[PDB]
């Protein structure tokens, strides 16, 4: 990893551009104003901190590489040798940059500044932008963040109307995505920031990204449940799904399973198989050790609510107290599949309709959850605010003509909670009148060393929801 | 990197899964049948080079996952024995066999791109162990394949406004490094997008081609010098001028993209650019071009405006093919809302306005490496036959709701059929060789990578039939 190589090819060429005697780039992070996302969770950030931009980043060969590769690539002799080499000497390849930001785990209304930038050595004033590429690309844990709480609160939100509490809400959206994602590395940022908001996880890569870089009191941030695939029933044969069935029930017979059933037929492997020829060894099962039919084919809610009505024939359905139908304790469903925000949203809400309690289902999403996101969800843009040209101070700012939305934040910024507690980004230095108490934002880096951490459960403590603070 | 924690956690359990007596368990990858075709194999290699070869298992590798399974199942199902076995036997080489099409190959959907099988009895668990990493395969073929469509329109549409595809390579330029989920994803994207085009701004995407494919020319991708909105804005608002004028002289012996919507993009391309630094632009060289950057506004609409202000503010030429073309100083980059629906979108109101696409280049970052899903090609990964008791059995799934769902019987191949196309055999059919020999080599065996293509090969094999 070289950060000089860690850029868009652009960047290479800045230094050049910006008004001759500048000492100082100073930019910020938002999700800009426009399911609607009205508030974000912030993480991601210490990861970033900690994998690429802390100690020593640059090396006499990291320079001549860079130098070496660009050129090639502009075919031309753009490359600030010089700048690079200016780090090296005076810092020892340590960053002059200040960062502030925002405590990880914040939920914070969209249009607000989550963090700023800004370069500690006036010779350094190109460094602000420079790392704009490899920070700009926390808008992916922030977004799964974001949107992985937004399916909590509508699970929530139903665990409560059909249950009247919230047992079980941390193991309600199951991360299946670890295949549909493009990367091994998208794969343990991904599933780290679900991780955020529930416990559950098939992305074994996300486990080891929390532990190394955030950490938790418990052993594991994530658990999960032994679970059949499609080649674990049709390795069989057509004619063995009952024996394929049994085998895996029995197999795991003390501890919860989610077992396929739509390998050739979903309605018969509930009525005939799981609901007659294997009925003795469900109704056997502990509470603490059910089976998890796993419907994976077809319309989700057309196909979750076929499945309930036929194991409601097959086994004896009670009544919760507050008047929903609930399977019994060693029967259970997940659909995992075609899952997202607006599924998961339809699902609870046709279950509801039919009186069938939530604490019957389960959700299990992949690309819905990590890879069907983009920095354009929430509006996830870096911007420069700030410029100090020839000792003087200037407030910068973009507006563009044709998309009011796309205007920018002018000069100082800092974040600040008013006394009815809404959340207020003061522009241009005006926080400096201490009105709003103290900035939200906190140095977390400063010349190449981390000043500010957080730990994966005061994440989670601050990502909680006000249904679970009650 | 811990191969034995790159898996789907219930891929853990498995093992106690299969039938009894079960010795083999052969998989196989395709591009289902459901727009895309055809689709560019292309990334597996990085795959086997970076997770899958040499001693992949080691004792703490084994340790680390049997302590983390532990506390993650909250009870004890990791397959220490079946691991400890490759450590001893093989000394941690995955007794694994990988017969793939070869890298860069455009083949239609729906049929064998890999195959996956144990090479030995003990580990027929293993097969299925490394879909999940194998699976993500489906992000280079998809931005390989999306890319190539791009160039197709491209193709199609410069050849109609102008006659030749000159300049095609550079039509398409990669701005995705900051929209993508990750480093891993930049560099993975940008060489898939590098197979069909030459324009990059993702860096990254050079040192994986370099380190996993390589090339003749010393690197795979190109850029010009090009402004962002701090380096305009960073001069105050009354300074826009400035600004331009300063970028534009400090890259006059290149060509130059200079992003113009800060504040009005109308306005810069009438009066900065059409007036007060038209002197600054009709001097500029041929190979070194000014290139109006807008990027706000409908993409559509505002490529339009920009192109019927600088014909009015420029001299403009009708080519060979009655088409309006800008001076050669003088460029335009549409970078915002670019994907594939709105790059067809712009080139046909573009050739409806009769305007060439000489005139245009394109832009493209979360639209190109990002708003991509496994279920635009309908990757699939699916265990096609088992060996249980000795006797072979073709195995296959065939969902009642999802005909779609449906995948292939037992022993696969690929052939080229008679008239040069493609055909995948079932049920071990492609040993009779009725259409030649199997076009699938093995690309992997017992820990080892036993052919490779280099990224000229692969973009050779990627070209477009024009
Ligand atoms: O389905 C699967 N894996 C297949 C897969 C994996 C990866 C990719 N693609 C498909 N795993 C599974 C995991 C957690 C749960 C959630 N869950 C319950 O519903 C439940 C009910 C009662 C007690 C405890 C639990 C519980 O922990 C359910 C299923
Ligand atoms: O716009 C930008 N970067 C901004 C950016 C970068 C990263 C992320 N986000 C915004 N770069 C740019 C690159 C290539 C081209 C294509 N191009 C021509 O049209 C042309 C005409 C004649 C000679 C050579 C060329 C050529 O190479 C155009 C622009």
């Amino acid at each position: 990893f070289n950060i000089l190589l860690a850029t868009d090819s652009y960047k290479v060429t800045h230094y050049k551009q910006y008004p001759p005697n500048t000492s100082k780039v100073y930019s910020y992070f938002e999700c800009r104003e426009k399911v609607k996302y009205e508030e974000t969770v912030f993480y991601g950030l210490q990861y970033i901190l900690n994998k690429y931009l802390k100690g020593k980043v640059v090396t006499k060969e990291k320079i001549q590489e860079a130098k070496d590769v660009y050129k090639e690539h502009f075919q031309d002799d753009v490359f600030n040798e010089k700048g690079w080499n200016y780090i090296l000497e005076k810092y020892d390849g340590h960053l002059p940059i200040e960062i502030k930001a925002v405590p990880e785990g914040f939920v914070i209304p969209r249009g607000n500044v989550l963090f700023t930038v800004e370069n500690t050595d006036p010779e350094c004033y190109w460094l602000t932008n420079w790392i704009e590429t490899i920070l700009v690309q926390s808008w992916y844990p922030i977004t799964v963040a974001t949107n992985s709480r937004e399916q909590k609160k509508i699970l929530a939100k139903y665990l409560l109307e059909t249950s009247g509490n919230l047992d079980g809400l941390e193991y309600k959206l199951h991360d299946f995505g670890y295949r549909g994602v493009s990367s091994q590395e998208t794969a343990g940022i991904g599933a780290s920031a679900h991780l955020v908001n529930f416990k559950g996880t098939d992305t074994v890569a996300g486990l080891a990204l929390i532990k190394k870089y955030y950490g938790t009191k418990d052993p594991v941030p994530g658990y999960s449940v032994p679970a059949a695939e499609h080649s674990t029933i049709t390795a069989w044969g057509k004619d063995h799904e009952k024996d394929a069935f049994e085998h895996i029930v029995t197999q795991f017979s003390s501890v919860p399973v989610s077992v396929v059933s739509d390998s050739y037929d979903i309605y018969n492997a509930c009525e005939k198989i799981w609901g007659e020829d294997l009925r003795h060894l469900i109704v056997s099962r502990s509470t603490q050790a059910p089976l998890i039919i796993r419907p994976d084919s077809g319309n989700p809610l057309d196909t979750v609510l076929k499945v309930l009505e036929i194991l409601g024939k097959k086994f004896p359905v009670t009544e919760n107290s507050k008047g929903y139908k609930l399977l019994p304790p060693y029967l259970r469903v997940i659909q995992g599949d075609g899952v997202d925000i607006n599924t998961l949203q339809e699902i609870v809400e046709g279950m509801k309709q039919k009186m069938w309690s939530i604490e019957n289902i389960a959700f299990g999403s992949g690309g819905g959850l990590l890879q069907k996101l983009t920095r354009d969800l929430l509006n996830c843009s870096f911007k420069c605010s700030y410029v100090v040209t020839n000792g003087l101070g200037i407030n910068v700012f973009k507006d563009p003509v044709a998309d009011p939305n796309k205007r920018s934040k002018k000069g100082r910024l800092s974040l600040h909670r008013t006394p009815a507690g809404n959340f207020v980004t003061l522009e241009e230095g005006k926080g400096d009148l201490e009105e709003y108490g103290q900035d939200l934002l906190h140095t977390v880096f400063k010349n190449g060393k981390v000043t500010k951490s957080y730990s994966f459960d005061e994440i989670r403590k601050n990502a909680q929801l006000n249904i679970e603070l009650e």
